[PDB]
């Protein structure tokens, strides 16, 4: 009857040393015939593989530091660390496996907080290489930006683009504790020559209204 797998907080920014508590509830409960509670953590990180920190509710995994204890039975689980580090950064998941199929919740956000920095963005016309390959790749970068929520829109002759657009940011920073993000709207060169105006406009909590950056193709 696939469990839901909820989720809170859905963010949450910590200062360097100080502890942190993510919760997880499911929609039924998680105990087994044997006794133990198959739920287990893991956390997403870009460019990254997944790192699994806790299983069977209360179990470490090998290699994973003490900051972390894992809580909870039936239908309510925490997680715990006691000392956040950088290295720490990711978005925090909870998958029960108890029941078929598995299922999973939300994820939690937890980065460094740091203050609010509003994007640098850039944005960068395809080489004439890349162009004598028939293919276009329109790029806008946002540099050094707190926290990660940011929105890019492409615009071409100030009409909306959304196909062919690919989002990558990097991870946390571990000195500045900032975000950068690059997005790469990849055309034909046919279509690329149809419009005269490229620009991306991008959102972001700390610009007061949205920040469109353009370029004219020759
Ligand atoms: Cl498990
Ligand atoms: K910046």
């Amino acid at each position: 009857m696939d469990i839901v797998m909820t989720q809170t907080p859905v963010s949450l920014a910590v200062t360097p040393g100080q502890s942190a508590s993510i919760s997880c509830r499911s929609s039924q409960s998680l105990l087994h015939g044997d006794g133990r509670s198959y739920l287990y953590w893991y956390v997403q990180r870009p460019g990254q593989s997944p790192q699994l920190l806790m299983y069977e509710a209360s179990t470490r995994v090998s290699g994973v530091p003490d900051r972390f204890t894992g809580s909870g039975s039936g239908t309510d689980f925490t997680l715990k660390i006691s000392r956040v580090e950088a290295e720490d950064v990711g978005v925090y998941y909870c998958m029960q496996g108890t029941h078929w199929p598995g299922t999973f919740g939300p994820g939690t956000k937890v980065d460094i907080k740091r203050t609010v920095a509003a994007p640098s963005v850039f944005i960068f016309p395809p080489s004439d290489e890349q162009l004598k390959s028939g293919t276009a790749s329109v790029v806008c970068l946002l540099n050094n930006f707190y926290p990660r929520e940011a929105k890019v829109q492409w615009k071409v002759d100030n009409a909306l683009q959304s196909g062919n657009s690919q989002e990558s940011v990097t991870e946390q920073d571990s000195k500045d504790s900032t975000y950068s993000l690059s997005s790469t709207l990849t055309l034909s060169k046919a279509d690329y020559e149809k419009h005269k105006v490229y620009a991306c406009e991008v959102t972001h909590q700390g610009l007061s209204s949205p920040v469109t950056k353009s370029f004219n193709r020759g």
